[PDB]
DNA sequence: AAATTGCCGAAGACG
DNA sequence: CGTCTTCGGCAATT
């Protein structure tokens, strides 16, 4: 049964080669215009992230992720309150200086002169059906719709690049040490961290001056070495069904989502958040195995569910942050994703059918 | 020093 | 299952 929705939720190579087309000519376009001319985000550089691009995307290839990213040195960073994921940022004649609050870097000023950029340029595209979309509160995304004349959505994320070692709330998170071991997390942290304006949440209003903390890069590189065996899903290796385990869960929300309003607080990223803890708990690929998906993906509902009733779900990078604290979430509606949960599961996923 | 190209892994296609 | 295919990511090289 599950096999048989896997091949439901598999891309087709039509859809895909039609959709990429598409997408890498007008993020082409908008990278261009961005390093042309006199522009305050010249050095901007890409980088592909998210479901898509991790090979993870389900159903169709309707939507796309891709970070311009902004190396800016000498950053000092300032916690915002205790969230350990957002932070205010300042400098230790530059462009930038437009974008200033006092010494604050502002992430609204910069995000809001980005997307003015975008739909200037997305203003002249005239082979392509591409609009930006309306703005959300909080969101770091400049969102494009594109009719291919299917509609493809491709979020435009601005990010800033630091090189520095990684912020202290990071210090305890990464726990791969027994799984992906210790050289690929130090290796890891080596590599540089970014920033995307999305808005820290301060009771009714956004503290449009706080960025976020982004691991885009090191869940794509997880996602794309994932076993604790080097050949896991290689050609000369043994295929597991992490990612098959992950589709199906991303599934089951997509489809409980799409039939309860209730549920808008959910996102895919608790999904991926989970599922990255059952695989520091279950690092053998072996409990992995193709012939054990049944019980893998059990085990990934049974571990979402108690994350539900105890109202906890780590960050996987920053652990202090409860992504399922009542702040964020309501208990409401964690109590009322626990029962469709447990409905679905005990009675064979009825909702897998449409 | 922006744009081209080579290589090959991941995974879809179909036997 | 194997073999072929396209897309993506990389960085040498001009
Ligand atoms: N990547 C990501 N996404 C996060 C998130 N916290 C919540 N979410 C939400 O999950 C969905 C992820 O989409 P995906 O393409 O990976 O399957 C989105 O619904 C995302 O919602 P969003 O409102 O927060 O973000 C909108 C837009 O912005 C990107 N984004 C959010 N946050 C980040 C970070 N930290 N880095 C890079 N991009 C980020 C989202 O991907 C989406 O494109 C989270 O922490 N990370
Ligand atoms: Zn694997």
């Amino acid at each position: 049964k599950l096999k048989k929705v896997l091949d439901k939720l598999r891309l087709k190579r039509k859809d895909i080669s039609e959709a990429a087309e598409t997408v890498n000519k007008v993020v082409e376009r908008l990278l261009r215009r961005m390093q042309k001319r006199e522009s305050e985000f010249k050095g901007v550089e890409q980088l592909n992230t998210g479901s898509y691009y991790e090979h993870v995307k389900i159903s169709a290839p309707n939507e796309f992720d891709v970070m311009f990213k902004l190396e800016v040195p000498r950053i000092e960073l300032q916690e915002y309150y205790e969230t350990g994921a957002f932070y205010l940022v300042k400098f230790k004649g530059n462009p930038l200086s437009h974008f200033l609050e006092g010494e604050v870097l502002s992430a609204t000023k910069m995000l809001s002169k980005f997307r003015k950029i975008i739909k200037e340029e997305v203003k002249e595209i005239k082979d392509i059906d591409v609009s930006v979309e309306k703005e959300k509160p909080g969101s770091p995304a400049v969102t494009l719709l594109i009719r291919n004349p299917e509609e493809i959505s491709v979020d435009i994320i601005l990010a800033l690049e630091s090189k520095g070692s990684w912020p202290i709330s990071t210090k305890e998170g990464l726990p791969i040490q027994g799984w992906l071991g210790t050289k690929v997390r130090t290796n890891l942290r080596r590599e540089p961290f970014y920033l995307v304006p999305k808005n820290a949440k301060d009771g009714n209003s956004f503290q449009g001056e706080t960025w976020r903390l982004s691991f885009s890069h090191t869940e794509k590189y997880i996602l794309n070495n994932h076993g604790i065996e080097k050949t896991c899903c290689e050609s000369s290796g043994a295929k597991c069904c992490r990612k098959e385990c992950l589709k199906l869960m991303k599934y089951l929300l997509e489809q409980l989502k799409k039939e309860f309003q209730e549920l808008d607080a959910f996102c895919s990223y608790h999904v991926k958040t989970a599922i990255f803890h059952m695989w520091t708990q279950d690092p053998q690929d072996s409990q992995w195995d193709p012939r054990n998906l049944s019980s893998c993906f059990d085990k990934l509902l049974a571990f979402f569910l108690e994350c539900l009733r105890t109202e906890k779900l780590d960050h996987y990078f920053i652990p202090k942050f409860n992504l399922f604290s009542q702040e964020l979430i309501d208990r409401k509606s964690k109590e009322f994703l626990s029962k469709k949960i447990e409905y679905e599961r005990n009675n064979g996923f009825p909702i897998f059918d449409k």
